[PDB]
């Protein structure tokens, strides 16, 4: 009766988390949004594919996208904290709803919940490639490449999720976009370097084959210098990967929520709902397409979710 | 060999259309973003849902985008005119490729086309309502209503498509976030209106079924007067209705694409891809939840598909 019984609970105050937030102040419904202050795109250099923030940082982007709701409405709060466990409660004076624990064992609760958690990359162990990760190497090609347009190579690091000639020949061709002379680096797969060059040398792609020892980010620039097992090595302008993710957090895990063979947290059509009730997913948790559009709309129609069943829970109520 | 060949032929530049734009300046692909001037939200005082542009004019919102085009890339022009027709060339020399025409008869080939020309509201021809419409009669009370909260009453207009009870149900719930006292107009449907008191007159719901003959703006503010058939009538804080929706312009017919029964273009997923290869569909056109944020992920996406086939094309050749 005097502890506070938010609509939802919102884990995770990025880009998914935040348009959550922005769609239930416009309806008055009261949440808190939980942060830990890690977001994916943290050591991006600017935010793309999003209109208006163009070229323009991302944690600008975050930023104002806090005090645009901070500075009008008055029913969602921040909490800059770091969750350890969210239940549904099976018993005691609130069974039915939603509980967060922080590390300091501080409690929240909430008639539904938003998980908003992100994923986070799960980077090869070449030597030298954290280093070079998000300064010459890039996990998206529409996100980065443009600034290193007229480079005089690049390369595709066809390994793991990459490690197959549809993916390479994909990745590829966006690079071409960008260079004259594109290589794929197949690191000691000797198959798909031969179908690279089977099926894509005549067009004029270069197949590499050797294993890399070490990468190396010059300070500067995009530019990387690749040094192979053989004691040689080359300088390219840039590379494309896409390493594997994994969700953040135990949450998942502890509501019990069904995940797909992708590994993304399965969703009802539309609102985003999980299969447990009352609990919704957005952003790169909840989706194949882990991209800042597809948290933002994620975001406004997981909203959309807790909106209609709090306020039927409410006002179906005489 | 000298008339430009565009990678792409946007028609449309909304919400939809300029994230198809942003998406395509990333990866050097060029386009033309066809704009006759009017957009379904030019009437709105405000832009809501998408991030940092809260509470901000939507026409802002849109200048601001082209501009963050502009400033930067080149590959992406902007034509202000009325085409008439599009078409798929059967013959001639750019049999294959895709072909605008405008009202000055003056031609655009491109390889692909991504279909962003929007929808129009079909309003109800109750006396005054289109004199209210965006100013006291809203569309949808995430996108309108917050400031309107506090008011004496609110109205839900539950006729056409809104003439359900579930809908009715649906709308008075949302309206009485922002206000004590709920009517629900069903103009002369006697059994929507015994449904309502029925099932939500013990939540404190008013249904009222008399004809509604004329609506009147307040000009100060949302406040309406309901002038009803038997010269009775009224005020009410503000109305929420959803008028069905009519896409624009011959595009669709003339191309031959398949219509979903909700009356949106048919999607292929991911892309937005229709049923004609290499046209695709991005926004109101192409969905049934004709909101902005839907606009902005799926002109990403439709972008990708453009993407993805545009360089199979030039690169798979040697
Ligand atoms: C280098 C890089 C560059 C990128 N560039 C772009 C780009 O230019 N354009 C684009 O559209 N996309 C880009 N992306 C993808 C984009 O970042 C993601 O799609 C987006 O961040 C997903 O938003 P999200 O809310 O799901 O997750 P996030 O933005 O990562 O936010 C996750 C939130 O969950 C919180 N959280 C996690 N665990 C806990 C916990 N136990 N307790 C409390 N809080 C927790 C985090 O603190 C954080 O606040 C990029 C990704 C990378 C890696
Ligand atoms: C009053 C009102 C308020 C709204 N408020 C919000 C809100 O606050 N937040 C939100 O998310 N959504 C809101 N919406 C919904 C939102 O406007 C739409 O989802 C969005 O505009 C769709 O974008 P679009 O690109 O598909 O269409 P549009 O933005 O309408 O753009 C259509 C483009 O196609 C062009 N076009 C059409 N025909 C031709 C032709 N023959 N030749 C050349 N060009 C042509 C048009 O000129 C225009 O440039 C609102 C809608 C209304 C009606």
């Amino acid at each position: 009766s005097s502890i506070p019984l938010y609509d939802c609970l919102i884990i995770g105050g990025g880009i998914a988390g935040l348009s959550s937030a922005l769609s239930l102040v416009r309806t008055l419904h009261t949440a808190v949004v939980f942060d830990e202050g890690i977001h994916r795109n943290d050591q991006a250099p600017h935010l793309a594919t999003v209109p208006t923030w163009d070229s323009q940082d991302p944690k600008r982007f975050r930023d104002a996208a806090k005090l645009n709701i901070l500075s009008k409405y008055s029913t969602v709060e921040f909490a800059n904290v770091k969750l350890e466990k969210v239940n549904q409660l099976t018993d005691g004076p609130y069974k039915g709803y939603f509980c967060v624990w922080d590390t300091k064992q501080r409690q929240w609760l909430g008639r539904k919940v938003i998980l908003a958690m992100g994923v986070e990359d799960l980077l090869p162990t070449i030597d030298g490639f954290a280093e070079c990760w998000t300064k010459g190497i890039f996990h998206c090609l529409v996100h980065r490449g443009y600034e290193e347009r007229g480079s005089a190579s690049g390369g595709v690091l066809a390994i793991d999720g990459d490690a197959t000639f549809f993916a390479a020949r994909h990745l590829a061709f966006q690079a071409r976009n960008l260079t004259d002379h594109v290589v794929i680096y197949t690191h000691g797969n000797d198959e798909l370097a031969q179908e690279v060059e089977s099926q894509l040398g005549p067009c004029g792609f270069r197949a590499e084959s050797r294993r890399i020892e070490k990468l190396v980010q010059h300070p500067e620039r995009a530019q990387m210098e690749v040094h192979f097992e053989d004691g040689q090595s080359e300088t390219v302008g840039f590379i494309v990967h896409r390493p594997r993710t994994s969700i953040r957090g135990p949450f998942a895990e502890q509501l019990g929520v069904e995940m797909t063979p992708e590994g993304h947290i399965k969703t009802q059509f539309p609102f985003n709902e999980t299969t447990v009730s009352g609990v919704f997913v957005a952003g790169d948790a909840g989706s194949q397409f882990k991209i800042g559009t597809q948290a933002v709309v994620m975001g406004a129609f997981a909203a959309g979710g807790v909106q209609m069943q709090v306020n039927a829970e409410k006002w179906s109520q005489p």
